[PDB]
């Protein structure tokens, strides 16, 4: 139904407006890759290892906030057909900050690796193409872990480790970014995930903000992405905490 | 219209889930506090300076996320009446990282002020009654700079230092939360002032997530706060900046 449709994208737009218009985004942004850099530079690593760190390009160093703006205007639920032309279109943006902590990684004795969910087979070149125009140096192909059959990331990790480097730190804007342990879980675990890795934020986890999508909205019932659009906006709604209006 | 209030407050559903229910939401106030207390450590003041942290209290170190869970499920745009019974029904709950860190400051040669807009008057005993139940120290009357006649909270901060203390860094979800000179303004000129001040975020500047309101909704265009509701809703989709579907 387009009424459904309708419905399920227009609750995404006040999140976007945030995300596209408010200095507030740009603060956070700013944060996190400040925080990203003292922690580089404290880093050590095992002897004998070459510096890396792994950055996610979806929301983290890229900025795709046009494809959300598409999905309101036009009432599209996420399909990954049309996130293929949306990538092929070569207008992602970047994130603020993320471009000159980029660089400065690879300036210094450090090597960023883009563990990502493009796709390598129909996205990379899109992909590449942007990253280039946005200024970020080091984006020879080797350097992406792009998806090829597995979207959770942790098995990508692990061959950049094989291949002689120690991880310093992690960015990303979801928790599935940082190892696999809540991948495909409901928040309840995700949110435990966080606390148990408190001190890591800021640190060795280095965090953006995404109101829009993400393994949260899988995590807010079970089943969720194979629900149709009215059972998803049930799960959104049903989700939601609210004051009873009492004292 | 009831049709207009029920578009207006489904476009905050899913930043509301993201904020209530998300891990990566946590993982964004855990690292704001980190970094905080990073701030704090380091920070110095001039000879004869008591240590002074500013912090904001609202969607900063107190999480009124159920208010806005209450305004989606009864098509409620925002109202200062109801605000002020949600505060009454003393139902706050505290943003992850925030009471440790206050009480950190307050146990380490520092103290903590919290500048806050609600209201001296009347919501003054719910917000000290909330946080003393939350485990906040240091939450004794004086401790707290309320809003009286002044939105803009420059002031405060001016009147802390009058005490006899250096404000070594500022906690906040808005822009307003670290001065005045982008109160009242447009988002291009907040997102400026974010640019002109990039390196104090995460140091100085400590920014907490707030998808559902703040400076940066009436930012979306010249007197929002005045427009009828479906002249909010018009502003809101007109700031959406849409990819155009072509390559
Ligand atoms: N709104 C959305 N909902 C679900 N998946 C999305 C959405 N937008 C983008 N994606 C997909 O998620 C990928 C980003 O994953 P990641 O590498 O974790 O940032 C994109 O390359 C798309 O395949
Ligand atoms: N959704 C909202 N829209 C506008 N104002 C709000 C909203 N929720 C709370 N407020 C007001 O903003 C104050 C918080 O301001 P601040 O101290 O900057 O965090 C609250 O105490 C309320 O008076
Ligand atoms: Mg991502
Ligand atoms: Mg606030």
């Amino acid at each position: 139904e387009e009424h459904a449709n309708m419905q399920l994208q227009q609750q995404a737009v006040l999140g976007l407006n945030w995300m596209q218009d408010s200095g507030e985004y740009k603060a956070l942004a700013y944060q996190a890759y400040n925080a990203a850099k003292v922690a580089f530079d404290h880093a050590k690593v095992a002897k004998g290892k070459k510096k890396a760190v792994v950055a996610n390009l979806d929301e983290t160093m890229l900025d795709n906030s046009p494809y959300a703006g598409w999905q309101v205007q036009n009432n599209k639920p996420f399909d990954g057909k049309d996130w293929t032309r949306w990538v092929d279109a070569r207008q992602s943006r970047a994130v603020p900050g993320a471009v000159e902590f980029n660089n400065y990684v690879n300036s210094h004795n450090g090597k960023v690796f883009y563990v990502t969910n493009r796709k390598d087979s129909t996205e990379k070149s899109g992909t590449i193409d942007d990253m280039k125009r946005l200024g970020f140096n080091g984006v020879e192909e080797s350097a992406f872990y792009l998806k090829k059959d597995k979207s959770a990331k942790a098995a990508r990790f692990a061959e950049i480790e094989k291949q002689g480097y120690e991880i310093v730190l992690y960015v990303g804007d979801n928790l599935d970014d940082f190892g696999n342990t809540v991948y495909g879980k409901l928040n309840a675990d995700r949110r435990a995930f966080v606390d148990q890795n408190q001190g890591k934020f800021g640190k060795t986890f280095i965090m953006l903000p995404n109101a829009n999508y993400g393994g949260w909205e899988g995590g807010l019932a079970e089943g969720y992405f194979k629900k149709d659009t009215q059972g998803q906006i049930k799960a959104r709604l049903d989700a939601v905490q609210a004051w009873d209006g009492k004292l």
